[PDB]
């Protein structure tokens, strides 16, 4: 099989497999691969894929359980992955954004790394919990940031402080160069790494109808550069 | 003879039982020292003897003779004042107060995210065309207080663009002149002030509409900042 590279910093297209319950482990390893090297993978012309098919697939790869956003990061354990199918969608607009926290984090200066590193925020949704805004990535080794809409302040920073340096790391995050924007044709499927991106749907459909098909993998607590894990002040974690 | 009054719980103090000028006691030349450097702007009332000559000469006891927005002085040079002093000589009907703000505590009191950020940030100082790379965080050289160095001079921070630049920067300047870190001067005839620049911000306030404002100021000359890791300001 075969991986096509979408974009300098995220992003690749995944060509000669047919998703679903019966791959080889093989493939399998290459497309878990595919993913951890481009953050968010695309596959085209997966017409056959339904409901049970689109799980069944997920459950190779781990274990199934507006604005800018990592999922679930008010949770503890916040997924480590989705994989997503267009089921019907709208006659123009309805692409998708994703964007790479690892490579914003390695391209921070070295003050903003040592800023990061250092900094923990409070995110909820009832659920809060405390992350590092740096982890260290469990299978991958990279240090991504940790951030998104979840984000309700800085610990120990005061409101207008934490706002300010929200958007600012935001900025890096978002900036068009480190992210890619898809276009939604029928039988598309998306894989991303939760644990390494941010995603964001775009409303510029009108009202128009589309639905979309998600499978989510359970992931884990982050820790920060020095092994602390995440904190949580207030809710569950996620369980299967 | 001298005491020396607190007038904040961050910065300023008032000092009394000392007439200034050329003819002071080491000792007292000290303790005066001693409490410029604790007390980042030291205040005496009722110089009304003093004139140039003997503020100069009492200047030179101290170190080696060399607005309204908030700034340390001419940091756009590599080995800017380490002091002033200053003195009223003719004030206007109302208005005319300054501010100083204490840059070590303000180094202090940061969050440490935010030490390990400055002690890590340089920012180019500009102004006919000066121009020095400051480390943001430098290390005092007599009391060896870590200070934030910032102010209106800074044009940008190293490796950081332009956006990014400005918000940090009104970041650090809303922690240092935050009302708490202040002291706001009302100047009275024969008043004096003295200022550690290597610790310091100050801001002229412009609310005496056109009225004239006369002082007179001493500096002295300061040595080059260092960062936390031994590292010279570097000139370009
Ligand atoms: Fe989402
Ligand atoms: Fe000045």
């Amino acid at each position: 099989i075969t991986v096509k590279k979408l974009g300098s910093r995220i992003g690749a297209q995944i060509d000669g497999v047919r998703l679903g319950g019966d791959l080889d482990p093989a493939a399998v390893n290459e497309i878990r691969a595919a993913l951890l090297a481009h953050k968010v993978v695309f596959f085209r012309g997966q017409h056959q894929l339904d409901d049970a098919e689109q799980l069944a697939f997920a459950g190779l790869l781990g274990t199934p359980i507006n604005r800018w956003h990592t999922d679930v990061t008010f949770a503890a354990n916040y997924p480590a992955a989705s994989v997503l199918r267009a089921v019907s969608l709208p006659s123009y607009g309805g692409s998708t954004l994703w964007a790479n926290t690892a490579a914003a984090y390695a391209e921070l200066p070295e003050p903003l790394k040592c800023l990061t590193e250092n900094l923990w925020a409070l995110h909820t949704n009832d659920f809060r919990t405390e992350h590092p805004v740096v982890r260290v990535h469990p299978e991958t080794g990279e240090r991504t940031l940790l951030a998104g809409d979840f984000v309700r302040s800085f610990v120990g920073l005061d409101s207008h402080e934490s706002r300010v340096l929200f958007e600012v790391l935001q900025r890096r995050i978002t900036m068009p160069e480190n992210t890619i924007r898809w276009n939604w044709a029928p039988g598309d499927v998306a894989i991303w790494d939760n644990r390494a991106t941010q995603h964001r749907a775009i409303d510029d459909y009108d009202d128009q109808h589309r639905l979309m098909h998600r499978v989510t993998l359970m992931g884990d607590v982050p820790v920060d550069v020095y092994g602390q894990a995440s904190r949580v002040i207030s809710g569950a974690p996620m369980e299967i």
